[PDB]
């Protein structure tokens, strides 16, 4: 009887998909989570006063068979597209995840946030706020910077994505 919001974490390696997920789920910064391990998490949460369930698929890039990975995308209702602000190549990689999602969901308004993680490493920044905001503007998505280490904006990205799912679906 509860809304079930199906969230999928995407992004290239080491950007913080798992750390964000585990901070959200378990209030812990986890620094050694197996890079090849994908997992699903489910939690009851109160979204704007409504009890809902969030399901998070923390993807780990291991499924290379395109039909299978497209099936995983098709199941998702919203996407956190994560890059690390400290790795420009991970920002460049977001374009591919966007295209993969769009090919399957066929809706440019699919619930989607662009997430610049590792905001606590400003001294290592390789991706400017300006360029990330410009990309988000091009895609008509919001850009949020997070830190799985300090928990900055972690609840925000999950809740705001659920708000998009709620509004759009
Ligand atoms: N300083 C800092 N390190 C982070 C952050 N998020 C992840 N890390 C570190 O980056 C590494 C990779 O994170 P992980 O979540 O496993 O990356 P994934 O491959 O995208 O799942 C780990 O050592 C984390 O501790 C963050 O926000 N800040
Ligand atoms: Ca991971
Ligand atoms: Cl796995
Ligand atoms: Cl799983
Ligand atoms: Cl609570
Ligand atoms: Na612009």
């Amino acid at each position: 009887s509860l809304a079930l919001h199906k969230v999928i974490m995407v992004g290239s390696g080491g950007v913080g998909k798992s750390a964000l997920t585990l901070q959200f789920m378990y209030d812990e910064f986890v620094e050694d989570y197996e890079p090849t391990k994908a997992d699903s998490y489910r939690k009851k949460v109160v979204l704007d006063g409504e009890e809902v369930q969030i399901d998070i698929l923390d993807t780990a890039g291991q499924e290379d068979y395109a039909a299978i990975r497209d099936n995983y995308f098709r199941s998702g209702e919203g996407f956190l597209c994560v890059f690390s602000i400290t790795e420009m190549e991970s920002f460049a990689a977001t374009a591919d995840f966007r295209e993969q999602i769009l090919r399957v969901k066929e809706d440019e308004n699919v619930p989607f946030l662009l997430v610049g993680n590792k905001s606590d490493l400003e001294d290592k920044r390789q991706v400017s706020v300006e360029e990330a905001k410009n990309r988000a503007e091009q895609w008509n998505v919001n850009y949020v910077e997070t830190s799985a280490k300090t928990r900055a904006n972690v609840d925000k990205v999950f809740f705001d994505l659920m708000r998009e799912i709620r509004a759009r679906l």
